[PDB]
């Protein structure tokens, strides 16, 4: 398992909604394309992260009611509705945001695991 802050670290992101305490994430979910495929593949994965386009409010807002989604990494530099920001910190789900585009960093997490790098 790994923690947030080493994740932000891995893909050099910043944090738009802080962590109010330590977590581990085991998995990490790429929800880049289709939100029903991504939701899917969530429900398979424990504490979990999921990376995905900040600009992916309907996905988000879902992904932000799991009991097993433990962060976002919001790709492409895009700053998510206030909706998304209010319901991961009343959830207390960190938000990272990444410069990196989903496929750089995917590389750049998989340098940090890779079997725990599921979805796609």
């Amino acid at each position: 398992g790994l923690s947030v802050e080493e994740i932000r670290e891995a893909v050099s992101g910043e944090y738009l909604i802080e962590p109010r305490e330590e977590k581990m994430v085991e998995q990490v979910v790429i929800g880049a394309m289709s939100p029903q495929s991504a939701l899917r593949y969530l429900r398979e994965a424990r504490n979990a992260a999921l990376v995905t386009g900040g600009d992916r409010s309907d996905l988000l807002l879902t992904a932000l009611e799991m009991p097993n989604v433990r962060c976002l990494i919001l790709t492409g530099n895009l700053e998510p509705v206030q909706l998304v920001l209010t319901k991961a910190e009343e959830r207390g789900v960190p938000v990272i945001l990444t410069g990196h585009d989903t496929l750089t960093a995917v590389s750049r997490l998989e340098s940090v695991f890779g079997r725990t790098r599921i979805r796609g």
